[PDB]
């Protein structure tokens, strides 16, 4: 079915959910902390759930790539090799920025919110201002209590604000991996791609401290027990079966303006896709002379690859259903259907007036700022912006800095200087400034107008790229102790120093800060006119009879539908691939080059007990038609009785343009069976202690 | 069904063509001169069908697109704009060599032939020369009446030899192609890939003179009239229908040795694949700066592509299949159930080992053989050594000219020759041997060792190539007129020219006739060993009770089966594809750019009554498992009573490795759907003088 239903919308999908075959009571999915929705938790961009008593979590290999890339050499790859903890001891630390988000309480401060945002009156900072207050505020008294992390969601535009509570852990270990060629197969040449034969798997545990509470990793910490648990489906999972997903999607932008979708789909999805299979290119050939870049940028890349293949996928799609067109059909069909409405229609139209002129400003600045803000967010100079940023805000008091660098927020960013240790190789940065430098000196003039970069790049040419790239190379941040040192630094150190990464923070700061406050601005004038125009397009969408639900905004959502294929002209997508069309794309070579234990298991028939009688084999992968995106990566898929049947990882090549424009008759999830998870664990990549304490062995 | 079945095969298939359900009689297929089969004619490289009295012959498009790239500029391009006669004066010539051939009478020499053979005892040379004295012989007397063209085939490695008789209409015209957006809809993206949506037809006329003998283009030729003409079917096609295909398919490997199989995997195939795709790129450049290089290349360009794709097909195939495991697996079966057997088993055996003494000599300079038989065939040097070796032979008496190379083949000799005029320009000739001399140049030095080659170099990098390139650009072969000049010319001329290509064709002449000779005389030792061997795996093979039919050896082939599509792991390939599936396909951007007509017709819904109820639409293309190969490109598909519903163009992606190893699972044939032909002729690109001349007005 199509929609990202928030809890608070179970009442409206309860009839839908038991029509679908849902056998639970919607009702006991209405309790969030409950079996099994208490279950289900986030990651921070990902989806994961608990499947034993003491914390075991499951989620995606991709999900869990960043845990395994930071464990990994160029020796000891363990996103190639499998990783196994055969004891509680042998579980790495997934590191120090791993996150466990358990769902303690969701309150709507709607209300509050909207008098916080209306105290501001017409001034737009003031209301950004207040907004960033009123967040604060609640986030404080929720935070009150220790081992708690408490976030402000923004639905509909602002007609709706709820504070979410989570039990925060911050000890998170790798337990289980499969090879790199289950965990990933088919690698980018499947992505985004059904038929699917991917394993896409991995297996933390969560901790806490001795006295129960959250902590950073200790020898010390003892296992999470949670609350609830899922259990692996007893029930074969079949064509038609009822799934249902709740998982954290993070942006949907089925809302958007017809122009924001045209700006996004004429420039940055064009645009990121060709600057991003550039700098994989360099990433490649830099990790082929040197297989410590291979490991350290393999997250980056894996990361890197996924958006650029769906930025290449959207376009395809937007062409497919001529998401223009539909885009402009929708925006004028409201805004007629607004003139129609006599009085009350008046406000929602000049909202939408308000939004357009919003579209006017970013025209011949864009490659520039592209350029800019990638040269900026490489590692070096980033650490230096984020370090000296912090400075700044630390003369602050805490209850007026910048978010992401409140007190709150410190031991995050000093987990991102830690984790760069892993990520980071000076001559592969060297030449990531290099590549962004040289899109920026290839600009016209007329766009090469960032005063700070001209006077340190003194010329336009490849010789002003190497002679700043070289001048950048004097850095000492490349050391972990001196992004440690800088962390704890009074801004008047920043000022005073002769390392050309912070001497270059200091200078473009003021114009970085510039920038923000133009953002907030921005944010505060849309901060009436989104929710009143979303709030018009939700009533002409409900006047029309269509679906009406939030865009996505990385909060706790359920979708729901059946296990099905879908079809195009020539072709029938079959709902499950089993363990022979693994073996049948077998090349021997990357990205298709399965472990041996599986082409031989799957060789002898060695089924392992849970080959589907209906298939004749063991099922890998499954599709169905639930409405998910990024984020929902890690969901466990519950069937009818609340078992899990799967994990969701991906979509097929249809699905990536429903993130604009939602596609029923071609927008599948992509799953991996529960039953292909534990015949990894059985016949391939064993690991026996799972089994047990999962109690499938 | 497996097997391309001989038509003297017909008692072993009348009761699977039968069962398929076939209602014509076999007896009636047994009639090759009668009805249906006497409408089934060779173009030599491709299969069409008499469709009309007055000589109208249906084929493919990529069959036709040699002739419509001959009648084709810059200016006035065919292969995009597509090409319509709206009566006989319209019609353009398909050009000198293109031909059609009515089949006759077929006769088995088998034992005249092996006598010839036995006859001349233990000497390979002399083996050689008395199979082509007696293949010349049956030939030279079968040629005897004016209009008629033989063609001696020997078949399962000589264990069978038959003479074709053929009726040679040597004036061929074009009346009708699509639009190319239509005739290769999906161009190189789409090739050898179900779903398909290709309109792959064209339709020529087959002239003789007033007299009703075959000559050549004349203004005052009228239209053969053949015998025997198929009509469009009346049943509409439905899945599970029994079809079957009559057609000259050219070469399959089935009987190869397991050392033949895997030198093609790992060595040709790997390597065809790479040099083409780096000239098809070449070729693309050129094309992209020079409209009339495109124009001028684009049949070299085709024919490339879809060799180049078919390898990486087939590479990709041996591997589903694990065709070499198949190969060496038959070939162990066979030496072994040889053991088995005494005195009937030893031949065999004695064969087996000298056919693989072939293979080695092949190995050693198979590089430099691939480099510079390319470069030997580039369109200057090769036209040379064609115009000097035919003077060679002319100083002979005809009898005892080489094959090719006789009274007989001057006319396609002089054919070519004029063909090249639409075909050659300079500077892209130059950049062809270019490459392949730098191929030959980056050779290892004990590789290189082509004497002539060298001297011609006088070095072994990019300068030396260069200057041989510069050197051979001062040949006046670039005109037709000194080509037709050359055509005529004594040994003598030749070897007085200053003329660089003839000089170089006079220098390596000598080691070509070596090589030649060395080739007959493995030839020889071939003519017992290999009959010997592949009489062996045959017996072995119907020990077996496996299908028992010649490898391809361009001569005329049965194969059936039924309407049917093909699974894969995750997949259901349907039989049809229909017009929404075009539609869906448009990109406006080659390849997927259809004409506007089309568009407009399919979003109307004028379905101009070929709407088959059973798929909502007009069915484009279909698959069935037939068993075809290169040669097979314009069969006619015939219905259960014998009426054309459609023409054999393709195959899909996994049947491609069906010509080393049979995989019934996924081997299909892609046809164009009369009903498409009809509806582009009806809807898109007008054809209504052949609409009422086919019976469909």
């Amino acid at each position: 079915a199509e929609g990202m239903w928030v809890p608070q919308q179970l009442p409206e999908i309860a009839g839908p959910l038991q029509k679908a075959g849902l056998k639970l009571s919607p009702e006991q999915l209405a309790n969030l902390t409950g079996d099994p929705m208490g279950a289900v938790v986030a990651l921070g961009g990902c989806t994961a759930s608990f499947v034993s008593p003491q914390g075991l979590v499951v989620t995606n290999h991709h999900c869990a790539y960043g845990a395994i890339q930071l464990n990994s050499t160029a020796q000891k790859n363990l996103i190639k090799d499998g990783f196994n903890a055969p004891t509680l001891k042998d579980e790495l630390s997934a590191g120090p920025n791993a996150r466990v988000f358990v769902l303690d309480q969701i309150t709507d401060v709607t209300a509050q919110a909207k008098a916080a945002i209306a105290g501001a009156g017409n001034d737009p900072l003031a209301r950004s201002r207040a907004l960033d207050a009123f967040d604060k505020a609640q986030v404080a008294a929720c935070e009150a209590d220790a081992g708690f992390r408490c976030r402000l969601y923004s639905f509909s535009g602002g007609n709706t604000y709820r504070l979410f509570r989570n039990m925060e852990i911050k000890d998170v270990r790798l337990v289980y991996a499969p090879p790199g060629s289950v965990g990933k197969f088919g690698g980018d040449v499947d992505n985004w791609m059904w038929p699917r034969h991917t394993g896409d798997f991995s297996f933390y545990r969560a901790y806490v401290g001795k006295d129960g509470k959250p902590a950073a990793f200790a020898a010390d910490n003892v296992p999470y027990q949670p609350k609830h648990f899922l259990k692996f489906a007893d029930q074969p999972l079949g064509a038609d079966d009822f799934v249902m997903v709740a998982g954290y999607p993070g942006r949907t932008n089925r809302y958007a303006l017809a122009g924001e979708f045209n700006e996004t789909a004429s420039f940055t999805y064009p645009t990121i896709a060709k600057h991003y299979n550039a700098v994989l290119k360099m990433i490649a050939d830099a990790g082929k002379a040197d297989a410590d870049v291979k490991v350290k940028y393999a997250a980056t890349a894996a990361s890197m690859n996924n958006v650029a293949k769906n930025y290449l996928g959207q376009l395809e799609g937007f062409k497919r259903i001529d998401a223009a067109g539909q885009k402009q059909a929708e925006e004028a069909a409201v805004l007629a259907w607004l003139k129609k409405q006599g009085a009350a229609g008046k406000p929602a139209l000049a909202a939408h007036a308000q939004l357009l002129k919003h579209l006017d400003t970013s025209k011949s600045t864009r490659e520039r700022d592209l350029f800019v803000g990638q040269f900026n967010n490489t590692s070096a100079v980033g650490a230096a912006i984020t370090l000296y940023r912090l400075s700044i805000e630390r003369s602050k008091p805490d209850a007026e800095r910048e978010a992401g660098y409140q007190e709150r927020d410190l031991t995050t960013i000093e987990g991102g200087l830690k984790q760069m240790d892993r990520r980071y190789v000076a001559k592969m940065d060297q030449q990531l400034q290099t590549y962004w430098l040289d899109q920026y000196v290839a600009l016209p003039a007329a766009q090469r107008d960032n005063e700070v970069l001209n006077k340190w790049l003194a010329g336009s040419d490849a010789a002003a790229v190497k002679s700043l790239v070289n001048k950048l190379g004097g850095t000492e941040l490349g050391s972990l102790d001196t992004r440690l040192k800088w962390f704890k630094a009074d801004r008047a150190a920043f000022e005073a120093s002769n390392d050309p990464a912070i001497q270059y923070a200091v200078a473009v700061m003021p114009a970085l800060l510039k920038q923000e406050e133009q953002k907030k601005i921005r944010e505060g004038e849309s901060l009436t006119a989104r929710p009143l125009y979303l709030q018009a397009v939700a009533d002409y969408k409900k006047s029309q009879g269509e679906f009406v639900y939030p865009d996505a905004n990385l909060s706790l959502r359920i979708t729901f539908g059946n296990v099905m294929g879908y079809g195009k002209d020539g072709v029938k997508y079959t709902p499950f691939t089993t363990l022979e069309g693994v073996a049948a794309k077998e090349t021997g070579e990357d990205p298709f080059d399965s472990p041996k234990a599986l082409l031989d298991a799957v060789k002898a028939k060695r089924y392992g007990g849970l080959e589907d009688k209906r298939l004749g084999s063991v099922p890998v992968n499954f599709l169905s038609n639930l409405d998910i995106t990024g984020g929902n990566s890690g969901s466990p898929v519950l069937d009818a009785n609340g078992k899990l049947v799967g994990l969701a990882f991906d979509g097929n090549w249809e699905s990536v343009s429903s993130n604009w424009v939602f596609d029923p008759v071609m927008t599948r999830m992509i799953a991996v069976d529960s039953r292909y998870m534990q015949w990894i664990m059985q016949e391939v990549a064993p690991a026996p202690q799972l089994l047990k304490e999962l109690n499938l062995a």
